[PDB]
DNA sequence: CCGGAGCGTTCAGCGTTCGTTTATCTCCCCCTGGCACTGTCATCTCCGTCAGACCGTCGCA
């Protein structure tokens, strides 16, 4: 999606393939997010019962978790949970 | 018998002091961003109203 975001002229079939890869990447974004909904629910129930509703805490942690997945890299050899927990 | 001196009041030269601003320098407040062993489903409600109606709903006929 970064390559197709550029203004350089490429093949239209190549741009279609890049859009397909971008759609697959967005599907991966989703799949990771519904993978980690359970852990953000657990860490939100860790912080409940203090004047703020449970589902509000879950959704705010979900915002923190999409922040986490925006700032996650595979170069460091650690699991997603221990890095996501700080942002949650 | 005016004339001068002393006295009262009122103004133009420059000489200092105020009234009100301005940008720079500390101290504090306030908001966005980082954390990298792993840690991936809570929570107690609700009963000894109550009195009957109004109403839609729903499975049996």
């Amino acid at each position: 999606e970064d390559k197709l975001a550029n203004s350089d002229k490429l093949a239209p079939k190549l741009k279609r393939e890049l859009e397909i890869i971008a759609e697959d990447g967005r599907r991966a974004k989703n799949h990771l997010l519904e993978a980690n909904l359970r852990l953000v629910v657990s860490l939100a129930k860790r912080y409940t019962g203090r004047g703020m509703l449970f589902l509000d805490l879950i959704q705010e942690g979900n915002l923190g978790l999409i922040r986490a997945v925006e700032k996650f890299d595979y170069t460091k050899g650690y699991k997603f949970s221990t890095y996501a927990t700080w942002w949650i």
